[PDB]
């Protein structure tokens, strides 16, 4: 198998605006491209899991997404940062756009989009992180058996909850790396 970096998007490896489907929005946090670098460097598969509910809130299409996530795709891979999966949740119970308007497992919490990458690449969970800015990534995490939950400090002012699920606490995913080898 392999051991993986489980990535959220959104206050993690772009600022958080809110709904970033634009190319011109989409601002990369400082150090975390040369940090994802080092972390395949480090022999870790990386794997973006990201809810993207304006997809059923009509705030932007799949279409929107796809061109967002295939430049974003290009640009680490431009940078020698070669992503082995991206999943998505395009829904929300509650969407405007019928199509994406339902419960679904892939929602984190929920663990789907972890699952689907771990059964697709072979991925050692237990030797696995998980890297998010909220408490949803944590719990997606727990409920996937990734072995160590990270909470970033980049996007959302981080609640008492999300710490509490949270292993480890780090200013920024540039951090990561460092503290993996420590
Ligand atoms: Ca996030
Ligand atoms: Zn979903």
């Amino acid at each position: 198998s392999v051991p993986a970096i489980f990535l959220d998007r959104d206050g993690t490896i772009n600022v958080d605006h809110g709904y970033v489907h634009e190319i011109d929005n989409f601002e990369f946090i400082d150090g975390v491209i040369d940090a994802m670098r080092e972390l395949k460097k480090m022999g870790f598969a990386l794997v973006v899991v990201t809810n993207q509910s304006g997809i059923a809130r009509g705030k932007f299409t799949e279409a929107q997404f796809e061109t967002l996530t295939e430049w974003m795709d290009w640009s680490l891979a431009d940078r020698d940062v070669d992503l082995d999966g991206i999943y998505y949740c395009p829904h929300h119970p509650q969407g405007s756009v019928e199509e994406f308007r339902q419960v679904c497992d892939c929602r984190k919490p929920h663990p789907g989009m972890l699952l689907s990458a771990r059964d697709y690449l072979h991925i050692d969970m237990a030797a696995s992180y998980m890297v998010g800015d909220k408490l949803e990534d944590m719990q997606a995490a727990v409920a996937a058996n990734v072995g160590t939950k990270v909470l970033v400090r980049t996007g959302k002012p981080i609640t008492p909850e999300a710490e509490n699920a949270a292993d480890w606490v780090l200013n920024s995913l540039a951090d990561l790396p460092q503290a993996i080898k420590k």
